[PDB]
């Protein structure tokens, strides 16, 4: 497929420096939906401001975890049925920590922002569409962790 190749080629640029790029993703996320900030409770404590999260080793480890899941999806773009059970369970975990399913649309927009800003003119409307489709498929699998 041509979509699969657009995804693999664009990801190569981002996966070079996953923490730097995942930092952009989460900075954008908290700018759009500040109410996600209290859901990261490490040591029973809440971050006051978004910049507090960037000093937290546990938060930065979660950025790495995110980028690893996306890497797995890109690696398996031709057949995502293999990640399906893992993703359902990842959904259940996030439901448990208190993330609402509607917040994953904001995460998607933040991912697209991070890609747009990293790729500049190489972020074509075809590339956007491809990533939207891939992210949609990931979220569909995760959404089974909220039942359905
Ligand atoms: C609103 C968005 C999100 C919030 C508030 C959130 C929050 C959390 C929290 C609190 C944990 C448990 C503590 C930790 O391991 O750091 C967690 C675990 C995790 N999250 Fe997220 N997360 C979000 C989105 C995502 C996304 C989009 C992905 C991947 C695509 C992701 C992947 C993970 C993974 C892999 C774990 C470890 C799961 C395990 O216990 O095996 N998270 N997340
Ligand atoms: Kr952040
Ligand atoms: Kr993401
Ligand atoms: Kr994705």
């Amino acid at each position: 497929r041509p979509e699969s190749e657009l995804i693999r080629q664009s990801w190569r640029v981002v996966s070079r420096s996953p923490l730097e790029h995942g930092t952009v993703l989460f900075a954008r996320l908290f700018a759009l939906e500040p109410s996600l900030l209290p859901l990261f409770q490490y040591n029973g404590r809440q971050f006051s401001s978004p910049e507090d999260s960037l000093s937290s080793p546990e938060f930065l480890d979660h950025i790495r975890k995110v980028m690893l899941v996306i890497d797995a999806a890109v690696t398996n773009v031709e057949d995502l049925s293999s990640l399906e059970e893992y993703l359902t369970s990842l959904g259940r975990k996030h439901r448990a920590v208190g993330v609402r399913l509607s917040s994953f649309s904001t995460v998607g927009e933040s991912l697209l922002y991070m890609l747009e800003k990293s790729l500049g003119p190489d972020f074509t409307p075809a590339t956007r569409t491809a990533w939207s489709r891939l992210y949609g498929a990931v979220v569909q699998a995760m959404s089974r962790g909220w039942d359905g």
